[PDB]
């Protein structure tokens, strides 16, 4: 509360680690359905059934514009990536299981980074 602060969590490397584990994810061989943004002119359903679609490219461009006021806002975005994966494919496909594996992937990044 006014003029009470708990000890300062040190954020000043947060954008440089945000950008490693990023290119990271990047580079993983299973990260070829999420690279772009899903075409919404070609593919039936993505537009009305995914209300905030996301990607590492756009992803990229936020990080590197300073669109990421913290760490969090950072991983929630990630996090929406294999969100929409979810919803919109099977467990049982290959998009569906790159999306797990790729959440799996980040999550132990995340807490090995940070926790
Ligand atoms: C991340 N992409 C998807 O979830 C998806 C599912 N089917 N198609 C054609 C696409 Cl593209």
């Amino acid at each position: 509360s006014m003029s009470v602060k708990k000890p300062k969590r040190d954020d000043s490397k947060d954008l440089a680690l945000c950008s490693m584990i990023l290119t990271e994810m990047e580079t993983h061989e299973d990260a070829w359905p999420f690279l772009l943004p899903v075409n919404l002119k070609l593919v039936p359903g993505y537009k009305k059934v995914i209300k905030k679609p996301m990607d590492f490219s756009t992803i990229r461009e936020k990080l590197s514009s300073g669109q990421y006021p913290n760490l969090e806002t950072f991983a929630l975005d990630v996090r929406l990536v294999f969100d929409n994966c979810e919803t919109f494919n099977e467990d049982d496909s290959d998009i569906g299981r790159a999306g797990h594996n790729m959440r799996k992937y980040f999550e132990k990044k995340w807490t090995d980074t940070f926790k």
